[PDB]
């Protein structure tokens, strides 16, 4: 039943991986093993690093640099995991050393850093933003909020507004299209990326931003929905990495194709499905993803166009393309959909130098795939 | 802060051991590796035995049988683990072979029975009951009815609204006294044990219960409170096992001094100060409890009058003991209340033949002192 | 009933912390060691200093200064108490060294002088003036004036007279606007500061001073309660510490936000609501008040927006604010009352430098949460 | 002003809760969440209980049976709160079940029914019928005459009529007696019960029945104003239940005391004065009632002979009594008038098996202290 009613409605949260028959025990064997692989462990798989008493970050290991991407995402595994100091830690290294105070992106959070907290860059990227501010919302959830900067609820809220509101009245940029409802690539720019459209957030979003914004991340949500029927290839599923507002792909600097950011898609629709159970469509898209990937090797994945020509260029993160697929199972049904779930069950956590993006990805997966990628309600 | 607020009020727990000041990680991986030894390991700490497909008992190890109280117990340890395979199983054994459907205690659940199922006895034990009707309230509001037996919410209600009306239409008795609104040591007996007394639980049944039944709970939640300001003993806090309605011990066949049952006393002060804070007397018990065993050895616990003098009768259960006053410390606060909290961190679970009971309550403990003993709100 | 009489009617008191469960016996040990450490005690926590065989001083430890504040509290907790000689010694210095006979606020007391009485400033605070007013009369009603200047009531209407009159046939300013019927920030400034409206002081102003009088205090107490509508955030309940007569922050100097001024408001409301029970409108705001600080930790207490937003700097006085949101509790009721109580019965009277503004409003507050703090009416 | 002003005269109300400064917002929430407790809720707290597809009834909870004093009280409370769907429910019952057509008392209604509608009497109670021929004739008003049985107005002066001349052509005696113009107790017995004079109710009856009655009707406001400064005694205030038409207790069968009956002559006292303000001493009245029970706490109050001295026996009805100590502050001012109404706004309804008559009286406290116990012209 739980496969055809959104989570967000009924409380309630299907363990795909039970389901299909995987032991309970086992599966929270994984789970807890893989957690302290990539935040517990060492130089073999783990992603995060604390450092001094009070902060941490999420290193990724193949560009030696901290990624709001990265520390967004640790944010959003330490509270579905329910490790707040974990939580803190990161979220204390971003306000000191990413938030931006001056500049055209104030009020945003600098997307690259050294793991020294140097500023790399002094732009935003509007993923991190976005799984900032759900974190921050579901551990002023699940935890209530603290003194500052670990007020959650307001830092999100706050974040939130500043991603739809800057520019009316100063020289920057929203990061959302005012017009199309649709979030871009950065800012400054006029396109977007596939992978960052999360109409799942913006339900929530809807809920609770500040009361006057609500009615904006509505109409984002079905924005972003209809907008991937336009980025997804209609014979294979995929979409490209950067993509225009009408959905044809952005090759303006080689991220037109299927790689490394497009593979979160058929997650985002996996998780969409199993939260809101909201646009059929989404299941027929990831019956399209899984089906062109059924009669592949992961030791081969390659870039491919969104058409399905393969490039000669292998994956960077193979791991992390599977597991996307796996999770993408939570809007599918039938034997391809096990059977993205056993290559994914049967795939260790990625160790080596570019071990971080897979190795996120799979946790993502695990937790999603096992019941325990959850909306945190307010208490 | 939490110290002073009742979590049902804020959604939020105090994790007293990171309080403390031992690690989080550390107290995470003691409360899995004792779950393990308790659920999934061998005949060395184990309590609970599944059986066929879709059964498991919790085996009292001692007395060699199967009692409510112990299956209750279990199922309380399952919710707040969030492990439903093992509750579902647990209760379906209760169901199938306790559950009473004939003679003067028909609704009620038959406390003793052999491992294979037989009935040991035809009467009820209230502290079973109490516990069974919260963690199948828990457990409709974690994870959601399913159908007949597992209709967790329809069992919780009807269940409870057996221990209050039982033998106006027919013979029988409640197992609660309607004038003075306190649960009785069996249905057909006008006198108490104090260890039974849950006023926490109390609260959430007139919340939660059949309209027409919920200010008699909270009537009930208060004469509980109140009832043992008569049973703890005003000088070393300690209640007896039985007693009378005046809170006089019940010494009729050996029972009105401090021995095992008494033992929950003060873990029930302190979860109900955590969970309620609606009762400052409960700290100064909490007081008197830990003060008088702060000097003593474990290893030389012993029967102890409530006025506080020893048997030469070594204690049964002393690891029950000291976990429940380590979990008392949620309602205590200064050295003393550290000294019982690190024992009980230093103590390892029970092994051997006596080990039922003191690892029900370790564990007990383990979940309180770690904020994972919580109130699950509908949804 | 008493919860919704004023005491002032009945001349009966509520013991809130005997009502709340503490227990009767340890409510006037700790009143009675609080004095003793605060009056009687040693460098540890002491704030009062006898000075030659018939004078003494309230010392403000973080200043190392002596206020007319704090000697005028002073002669309050020492009234409330019943320690004449306490009183008498503080009144002494008071007038020998602080009542000003020249200049053009001739007739008021300088707020600031050192220890050895040299003058450090030649204008008065009117929060000391209306402390000192109520407190000689109330020394005149329970020990009868004496020769002057311990001639209590005498003293006490002719300092009321120079608070509304001055001005008049000279050259300098009321301490109360004539149009608004507000009491000032100083003589000489047309704006106010919420917590020196003391609405429960004027309405025995309007009974005991000179009769001509009488009726501008009756209308100053109605004035009074009316602008502390105005001046509390409708959501969050707090006051700025100053403000203009419309109630709107005044932040000339950074006055205009929560901090340590503003916290005697709640407690004034408190008061006001035990002795009066005069307007239902501060249950609300105390109501407010209490539910911001519930998600608050005292250690992590800042500086505040009246509309909450925390800033970087931590509260002085995190002690003082919490005994004045526990003194609220009598305009309140529920569970966030009871535990804005057990937080304050927890905390211990404050040590070091800074503890002189905390220690005041500590005892202030266990005095009227114990029923201490009464309206001593003529004999 | 409209404190010195008859209602009738003016068609102006009294908002006596926003007078007293409770939130008008507050206020109508408080009517709402209070009808949808009482008349759409749970088990909890209903008194009306529909059936059917066309009628429904007001539960007497501890007696267990359906009175007409329930059913017209419950019709009174549905047209004041312009709900005539329930009204029409509730008369249906009345005519189909209560309404008698032979005996003795034929064109009475029997006053008490079982829930199925059996009868269990065959007579009447006096305060039934006036607030069935009141209720009707605001019915007639508010919404127009139906058809039989909804010809409301038709329906008021035929009973009204019934009231005033049965016994003239055949057996039965009328419910007022008609040479002292005063209300019996029933219609075959010469004595009264103060509690059932509703001069206010008769002063419409003079304008409203049939036109020859109107002269009595008007003698009967005018000697039932004047019974009861000789009912309720000259010290406390307090009335009888039963008393002879001198105004001394009738304790024929323990009813000459101050107890559940007698509660609603002061709430009686505080809507005559609201509506019509006609006797002064009706002020002088409430004050004494007010007086006598401003020390009193209501979890301790007692029966009470009218001087006073308590029994043992404690009220059955203690919130019934302090809703019309508050309802009767529309006839007092000052202190204690403010502080029994802020009693009963702080006073949640009953809850449990003799909710019924206290949750009656609390409607119509709250009814008419928020201004909406109106007198309904033609239309």
């Amino acid at each position: 039943m739980k496969e055809h009613q959104g989570a967000y409605c009924t409380g309630t949260y299907r363990n795909l991986l039970a389901e299909y028959g995987y032991g309970e025990e086992a599966i929270q064997r994984r789970l807890d093993e893989t957690w302290e692989q990539l935040f517990e462990g060492d130089e073999e798989t783990r992603i995060y690093y604390p450092s001094g008493e009070d902060m941490g970050y999420m290193l990724d290991t193949g560009n030696l640099d901290v990624r709001t991407e990265g520390m967004s995402y640790g944010m959003m595994m330490a509270v579905q995991y329910d490790r707040q100091d974990v939580f803190d830690r990161i979220w204390k290294w971003t306000v000191t050393y990413m938030y931006m105070t001056e500049g055209d992106n104030a009020g945003y959070f600098a997307w690259s850093c050294a793991p020294d907290g140097k500023r790399l860059s002094n732009g935003p990227a509007p993923d991190g933003e976005e799984y900032f501010a759900l974190a921050l919302l579901f551990a002023s959830h699940r935890w209530g909020d603290r003194e500052a900067p670990f007020n959650y609820g307001t830092q999100a809220r706050d974040l939130l507004r500043t991603c739809l509101h800057k520019g009316e009245d100063g020289p920057g940029y929203p990061m959302w299209n005012p017009d199309n409802k649709l979030i871009k690539f950065v800012p400054n720019c006029e396109f977007s990326d596939p992978s960052y459209h999360l109409p799942h957030f913006y339900e929530l979003f809807a809920l609770w931003a500040y009361p006057e914004d609500r009615a904006f991340w509505k109409e984002a949500a079905e924005a972003s929905r209809q907008y991937l029927h336009l980025a997804c290839h209609p014979v294979t599923g995929l979409a490209p990495e950067y993509a225009y507002y009408d959905g044809t792909p952005n090759n303006e600097r080689g991220y037109g194709h299927f790689f490394s950011d497009a593979y979160r898609v058929a997650a985002n629709l996996g998780l969409d499905w199993e939260w809101f159970a909201a646009d059929p469509w989404q299941r027929e898209a990831v019956g399209k993803i899984q089906a062109f990937f059924a009669d592949k090797e992961p030791e081969d994945y390659r870039r491919y166009t969104i058409s399905g020509e393969p490039f000669e260029e292998p994956a960077l993160h193979p791991v992390g393309l599977l597991a996307t697929n796996a999770m993408a199972s939570l809007a599918a049904d039938g034997p391809q959909a096990k059977a993205c779930v056993d290559l994914f069950w049967n795939t260790p956590v990625r160790t080596g130098k570019r071990r971080y993006y897979d190795n996120c990805l799979y946790l993502f997966a695990l937790l999603a795939l096992s019941g325990n990628y959850r909306i945190w309600m307010p208490r």
